[PDB]
């Protein structure tokens, strides 16, 4: 099972132009909690 | 199982232009908590 | 299992132009807590 | 298991131009706590 | 706006018994990628 | 805005018993990537 | 804005018993990459 | 803004018993990379 296989990159030609404004994806006054695995117990 | 295999990089030609503004992805007044594995117990 | 294999870097030609503004990804007045493994216990 | 193998660096030709502004990724008035392994216990 | 306020801790009496087996929340052969904020650009 | 305020710790009485087995939250053969803020650019 | 204020520690009485086994949160054969802020650029 | 204020330590009475096994949070055969701020550039 390939399980998510792109297998697509032959003869690739492209170009991109990107202009971003202030605070595009910034975080202010934000609280982020992230936990993976482990044991908290209280 | 390849498990997420790109396998796509033959004859690749491209160019990019990127312009960023202030605070694109910066963090101010933000609290971030991150824990992976381990034991906290109180 | 390759487990996340890029395997894509043949005949690669590219160029990039990057312009960054102030505070692109900087942190001010921010509190970051990070812990991996270990035991805290109170 | 390769476990995160790039295996992609044949015939590589590229060039980059980077311009950075003040405080691109600097930290001011920021408190960072980092601990890996070990035992804190109070 | 309280925004997620517990406000509930008056006259609290309780006790807990916890028994854990091996590999309760451990990670083996696992790849974890985590990124908050910032700019990757390729 | 309190923004996540516990405000609950009056007359608190409790006790806990915790028994842990091997590899409760340990990591073996694991690759963890973590980045907060900053600029990678290739 | 209190921004994560516990404000709960009046008349606190408690006791804990903790028993840990081998490799509770230890790391073997593990690769951990951690970067906060700064500029890598290749 | 208090920004993470405990403000909870009045009339505190407690006791703890901790027993640890071998390799509780030790690291063997592990590679840890940590960088905060600064400029790497290649």
């Amino acid at each position: 099972d390939a399980e998510f296989r792109h297998d697509s990159g032959y003869e690739v030609h492209h170009q991109k132009l990107v202009f971003f404004a202030e605070d595009v994806g910034s975080n202010k006054g934000a609280i982020i909690g992230l936990m993976v695995g482990g044991v908290v117990i209280a």
